[PDB]
């Protein structure tokens, strides 16, 4: 009957214009009002947010538009003691403070094969890519950058395919930026460098040279955004995880604490 909350960004990190505030609780939230009420989120400059459930353990936070760069925000997670409903309890409170950095925003465009990275509007890279083939298309939309990796295994069955049927497969891989939830990543792609630019052949990833990835790797951050354009796609959910963006605000804003 407790429940403990967790809350990112963690305290004093620096993070990108897409970053939502989340906090997660390690058991099904009855009581979601109740649970959003004891979150008190103060930001500078002062900027309108609102609470969105992605599902029942887990509420995000965010701005109508992405962060302003500079912006000092307070996470007060003030849940100790407060009924969550069912007779669960918060066990504790938990808090952060973090900062947005730079605008970085990577665009990555089907109609010309580029993914072009912008820091403050001006561009800075631009990678030729090789996207999700038409049998397993990226999907267009804002992608939240998650989670970075030198290394990983990138298996189909994290992700639903079995590794053993005819469309799964277990890889190696170098630079992965993880995008979405659902698997998406942007990574180093050493055998389809005469692809990237012209030919579409992933299972959904952004696929591009071993500096490019590198380089991706090193220069965009947790937060940051990836939009995709112009595939032959659906969009990203945006209860995926990293899709938050793709709930127009109006949506919102007027929530899920009843749902």
């Amino acid at each position: 009957h407790l429940t403990m909350p967790y809350v990112m960004p963690g305290d004093g990190e620096v993070v990108g214009v897409g970053e939502p505030v989340a906090i997660r609780f390690d058991e099904n939230i009855a009581d979601r009002g109740a649970a959003e009420k004891a979150i008190k989120i103060t930001t500078n400059p002062p900027v309108e947010g609102a609470f969105y459930w992605l599902n029942n353990r887990e509420v995000r936070w965010r701005p109508e538009h992405f962060w302003k760069p500079g912006t000092a925000v307070d996470v007060a997670v003030n849940t100790y003691g407060v009924d969550l409903g069912e007779g669960m309890f918060g066990e504790d409170n938990v808090q952060t403070h973090f900062t947005i950095g730079d605008e970085v925003i990577a665009t990555a465009d089907d109609n010309t094969k580029i993914l072009t990275v912008r820091v403050n509007g001006e561009v800075v890279k631009s990678m030729p890519t090789s996207m999700g083939k038409d049998s397993t298309p990226t999907a267009n939309g804002i992608y939240i950058v998650g989670s970075r990796y030198k290394h990983i295994i990138m298996d189909s069955s994290t992700y639903g395919v079995p590794v053993n049927s005819p469309n799964g497969y277990r890889t190696d891989v170098d630079w992965a930026t993880q995008i979405s939830y659902s698997g998406v990543f942007v990574h180093s792609a050493p055998w389809s460098v005469g692809a990237q630019g012209h030919t579409n052949t992933s299972h959904g990833c952004l696929n591009v040279s071993p500096s490019n990835a590198q380089w991706f790797y090193d220069h965009v951050k947790r937060g940051d955004i990836v939009e995709v354009v112009n595939t032959v796609g659906g969009t990203l959910p945006g209860i995926d995880g990293l899709g938050d963006w793709n709930i127009p605000w109006d949506q919102w804003r007027a929530g899920n604490a009843k749902a």
